[PDB]
C-alpha cells in the first residue's frame, strides 16, 4: 500500500464534472462512499470516446490540498484503469497552469495516490491521458482530495519543490541514462516488493524530462532480480548492476542501443556492496553480505574489454567492516568509495577507519587513518553519503548516518577530506558546524556550482518506517565553509529513496519504502529546483546556452572549445550519477579553468589524470555573472 501526506476533504458541498459519464455511471458515483459504485466513460452504445478523459472538482471553496486518490473499479474488470495522468488546480475553475503532478500509475486494482507540495485551491483536475491498457475509458470507483493542516509559502531565494512525478515502482535505485537525458528507475521482481523473488526479474521505469513521459519494461535478459545491488557507470559508459537479489549475477544497460546485455557473474555473490570506476575504466566491487552469504568477501575488478571478473583476494575488506551491532550482514555494506588515481580506490568510510585499495596483481589494501577533526574521531557512520566536489582538489564531503544500520541516531557529523597521492593520509576537517539536521538514508548531490544538496533521511534509522523524517534540505557551500537550510518539502524520503542530478541542473529526488503491504511505499519523486534557476523577483532567470562544441568526445588531458551566447564566468564538468541505498560513487565534479578565446569563444583542458577525470559520460555546465547555469551539454571521457 502507499499513503497520502494530508487528511480528506469532505465531499459534501462538492460539484464534479466529467468529459463523459455512462448512465448508471455517472460523475458523482466517484464520490458516493460507495467502492462498487464508479464514474465511467461512455462505450457501446454511447460510442467509446478516447482519452484524454477528465474529473473536475468543485470544492466550493479554497483548501491547502497536497494530494489525491483514485481507487479504481473493484469489480474485477480492468477497464478504464488510469495509466499516465495530469493533476491540476484553479483557484478559478479556468486558470489550471502547469500539472502539480504527473506520471504512471500501476496496473492494478489498487488505490493510486498524487501526493505534492500544498497549494491553496478551490478546484482540483485529474486528466486521464492513458488507459492502463490502451483503451478509451476511464472509470474511478472513488476519488478523494486532502489537505495539510496549514499553509507556508516556500520562502523566496530557497529553491522550489515540484512538480511530482507519479511512477509504477518504487524507484530504489536509478540511474540517468547519458545519451537519452531520461532517468532509469528499477524496484525489484515486483513493482512495490523484493521479498519473496524468484529472481531472474526486474521492473525498470525511465522517466523523459523533455516529454514528462514515464515508460516502463521488465527485464528479464539478464537474468536478475536487480534489487539490492552494486551500481557503476564504466569506462565505456555502460551501467554496470550487480548482484542484490540474484547475488552473483551482473547485468549491463547500455544508454546507446538502449538495451540490457547480461555480463559475467562475479567471483563472489554479493548484495548491497558498492562498486567504483577505476581510472582504466574498470569496475571495483568489495564486501556486500546483504546476500550471496555473510563472510568476508575481498576485492574483484570487472575489466570491460575482456568482459571478466577477477578476484582481488589481498584487497582484504577486514579494515574497512563497521562495528556494526549486526556483524558482516551489515559491516561490508555501501562503502564510500572513489575510482582514484592509478587504479587504486580510496574508501572514506562508513568505518570511522578510511583505506586505499590498490588493484594490481592480486590486490591490496592500505590504512589511510581514521575519519577525525579538532573535535575528535568521527564514529561509524552507516547510511551517512559522501560526494566529491572537487575531483581536481581530491575534495570529498562525508555527512550525516549512524553507528548502526538501523535502531540508531544518525549524526550531524560532516567532514572534508583532501586526498593526495593514492598510499598517503590524507587530511581531514570538520565541515562548518556539522549538519543542521542529523540525518540517515538522506540522498544527496553535487551542484553544477559545487555546492553539495542534501536531503531527505530520519534522525533514527528505521527502515520502512516513516518515522522523525526530516523535510527541510540543506546546502554545504564550500567557498563559505556554511550549510543553509532550502524549502522545506511534504513528503518523507527515508530508506530507499535516491537523488540524481538532471542534466537541466535540476535534482530528482524520489523513492523510498519497497515493503509490499507496508504503507510507507512511495511511488513518486519531486524536482527540486536550486535557486540558481530564479532570479530576484522569483521569476526562473535566463541561462547561458552552449551554441557550439568543437567535440562530444575527448580524451583525458584534451581541449574542448565552446561557444556561448553570452559571456561565461564559470564552468563545471559533473559526471553523470547512479544510486540506490545511500551511495553514488559515479559522481563528481572538476571545476573547468577557461581560456577566454574572446567573442563568447572558451575553450578548456579536461585533466590529463584519469584518476580525477573518470572515463564515462560527464555533463559540461557554463555559469554565467549571474550564477546562472546552462543545461548540460554530454562529453564522454575517454583515456
Ligand atoms: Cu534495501
Ligand atoms: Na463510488
Amino acid at each position: 500500500a502507499s499513503a497520502p501526506i494530508g487528511s480528506a476533504i469532505s465531499r459534501n458541498n462538492w460539484a464534479v464534472t466529467c468529459d463523459s459519464a455512462q448512465s448508471g455511471n455517472e460523475c458523482n458515483k466517484a464520490i458516493d462512499g460507495n467502492k462498487d459504485t464508479f464514474w465511467h466513460t461512455f462505450y457501446g452504445a454511447n460510442g467509446d470516446p478516447k482519452p484524454p478523459h477528465t474529473y473536475t472538482i468543485d470544492m466550493k471553496t479554497t483548501q491547502n490540498v497536497n494530494g489525491l486518490s483514485m481507487l479504481p473499479r473493484q469489480d474485477g474488470n480492468q477497464n478504464g484503469w488510469i495509466g499516465r495522468h495530469e493533476v491540476y488546480l484553479s483557484s478559478d475553475g479556468t486558470n489550471w497552469g502547469s500539472p502539480v503532478a504527473s506520471g504512471s500509475w500501476f496496473a492494478d486494482s489498487t488505490t493510486k495516490y498524487s501526493n505534492f507540495e500544498t497549494r491553496p485551491a478551490r478546484y482540483v483536475r485529474l486528466v486521464a491521458i492513458t488507459e492502463a491498457n490502451g483503451q478509451p475509458w476511464t472509470s474511478i470507483a472513488e476519488i478523494n482530495v486532502f489537505q495539510a493542516s496549514s499553509y507556508t509559502a516556500p520562502q523566496p531565494g530557497l529553491g522550489r519543490w515540484g512538480p511530482t512525478i507519479d511512477l509504477p515502482i518504487v524507484p530504489a535505485a536509478a540511474a540517468i541514462e547519458p545519451t537519452s537525458g531520461r532517468v532509469l528507475m528499477w524496484s525489484s521482481y515486483r513493482n512495490d516488493a523484493f521479498g519473496g523473488s524468484p529472481g531472474g526479474i526486474t521492473l525498470t521505469s525511465s522517466w523523459d524530462p523533455s516529454t514528462g513521459i514515464v515508460s516502463d519494461r521488465t527485464v528479464t535478459v539478464t537474468k536478475h532480480d536487480m534489487f539490492c545491488p552494486g551500481i557503476s557507470m564504466d569506462g565505456n559508459g555502460q551501467i554496470v548492476v550487480t548482484g542484490g537479489n540474484d547475488a552473483k549475477k551482473t547485468s549491463l544497460y547500455d544508454s546507446s542501443s538502449d538495451s540490457w546485455i547480461p555480463g559475467p557473474d562475479m567471483q563472489v555473490a554479493r548484495g548491497y556492496q558498492s562498486s567504483a570506476t577505476m581510472s582504466d575504466g574498470r569496475v571495483f566491487t568489495i564486501g556486500g553480505s546483504w546476500s550471496g552469504g555473510v563472510f568476508e568477501k575481498n576485492g574483484e575488478v570487472y575489466s570491460p574489454s575482456s568482459k571478466t571478473w577477477t578476484s582481488l583476494p589481498n584487497a582484504k575488506v577486514n579494515p574497512m567492516l563497521t562495528a556494526d551491532k549486526q556483524g558482516l550482514y551489515r559491516s561490508d555494506n555501501h562503502a564510500w568509495l572513489f575510482g582514484w588515481k592509478k587504479g587504486s580506490v580510496f574508501q572514506a568510510g562508513p568505518s570511522t577507519a578510511m583505506n586505499w585499495y590498490y588493484t594490481s596483481g592480486s590486490g591490496d589494501v592500505k590504512s589511510a587513518g581514521k575519519r577525525q577533526s579538532n573535535r575528535g574521531v568521527a564514529p561509524d557512520a552507516m547510511c551517512g553519503n559522501a560526494v566529491m566536489y572537487d575531483a581536481v582538489k581530491g575534495k570529498i564531503l562525508t555527512f550525516g548516518g549512524s553507528p548502526d544500520y538501523q535502531d540508531s541516531d544518525a549524526t550531524t557529523n560532516a567532514h572534508i577530506i583532501t586526498l593526495g597521492e593514492p598510499g598517503t593520509s590524507p587530511n581531514t576537517v570538520f565541515a562548518s558546524n556539522g549538519l543542521y539536521f542529523a540525518r540517515t538514508f538522506h540522498t544527496s548531490v553535487v551542484l553544477p556550482d559545487g555546492s553539495t544538496f542534501i536531503t531527505g533521511g530520519q534522525r533514527r534509522g528505521i527502515p520502512f518506517e516513516d518515522s522523525t523524517p526530516v523535510f527541510t534540505p540543506e546546502i554545504y557551500v564550500p567557498e563559505q565553509d556554511t550549510f543553509y537550510k532550502q524549502n522545506p518539502n511534504s513528503i518523507v524520503r527515508v530508506y530507499h529513496s535516491i537523488s540524481l542530478l538532471l542534466p537541466d541542473g535540476r535534482v530528482f529526488n524520489g523513492g523510498g519504502g519497497l515493503c509490499g503491504d507496508c504503507t510507507t511505499n512511495h511511488f513518486d519523486a519531486q524536482i527540486f529546483t536550486p535557486n540558481y534557476l530564479y532570479n530576484s523577483n522569483g521569476n526562473l532567470a535566463t541561462r547561458p546556452k552552449i551554441t557550439r562544441t568543437s567535440t562530444q568526445s575527448v580524451k583525458v588531458g584534451g581541449r574542448i572549445t565552446i561557444s556561448t551566447d553570452s559571456s561565461i564566468s564559470k564552468a563545471s564538468l559533473i559526471r553523470y550519477g547512479t544510486a540506490t541505498h545511500t551511495v553514488n560513487t559515479d559522481q563528481r565534479r572538476i571545476p573547468l579553468t577557461l581560456t577566454n578565446n574572446g567573442g563568447n569563444s572558451y575553450s578548456f583542458q579536461v585533466p590529463s589524470d584519469s584518476g580525477v577525470a573518470l572515463p564515462g559520460y560527464w555533463m559540461l555546465f557554463v555559469m554565467n555573472s549571474a550564477g546562472v547555469p546552462s543545461v548540460a551539454s554530454t562529453i564522454r571521457v575517454t583515456q
